[PDB]
């Protein structure tokens, strides 16, 4: 799709069999989802943004369908203000910025 | 132009006499610039992201050129680690996400 930006670019994602809403975030290096259970091993990680750093759980090689497009990659889980799809997965689904 | 997301989507902006590098950020509602002593009236604001909230100064109707495209609107100024072009200005330069 072509998505304009007069509203937040929120899309439905499917992960671990569940539907969620998530923000397509070109200013995010990584994908960070609100607290949830995901299967498999994870490792502790810290990530930072505008207000400082937070602790997250890093799950590698997780499948996620974003607005109908398949990705499989690293998903961070922790106290993010909103579910965020970052560049690691935006690149996988062929997302570009255009003007 | 088309901008891929393999790397941070940094572009050159002009506001004042300072050319700066800023992120084209679809995850940002508002535009947030690194500390700079802009002239004019402002209002205090708090904005929140990963790690919590920071205090910024809200300046209105500020001309900013983004990649040679003229925009004018609200810019938030404070202790962000990166200059952030938000949706309020991305819409004005006709920027979309595409996949
Ligand atoms: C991967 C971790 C994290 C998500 C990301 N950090 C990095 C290093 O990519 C980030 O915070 N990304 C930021 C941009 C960024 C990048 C690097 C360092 C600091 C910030 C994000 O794109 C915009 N922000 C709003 C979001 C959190 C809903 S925001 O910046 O917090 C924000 C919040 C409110 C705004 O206006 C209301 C505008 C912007």
């Amino acid at each position: 799709p072509q998505i304009t930006l007069w509203k937040r670019p929120l899309v439905t994602i499917r992960i671990g069999g569940q539907l969620k809403e998530a923000l397509l975030d070109t200013g995010a290096d990584d994908t960070v989802l609100e607290e949830m259970n995901l299967p498999g091993k994870w490792k502790p990680k810290m990530i930072g943004g505008i207000g400082g750093f937070i602790k997250v759980r890093q799950y590698d090689q997780i499948p996620i369908e974003i607005c109908g497009h398949k990705a499989i990659g690293t998903v961070l889980v922790g106290p993010t203000p909103v579910n965020i799809i970052g560049r690691n997965l935006l690149t996988q689904i062929g997302c570009t910025l255009n003007f």
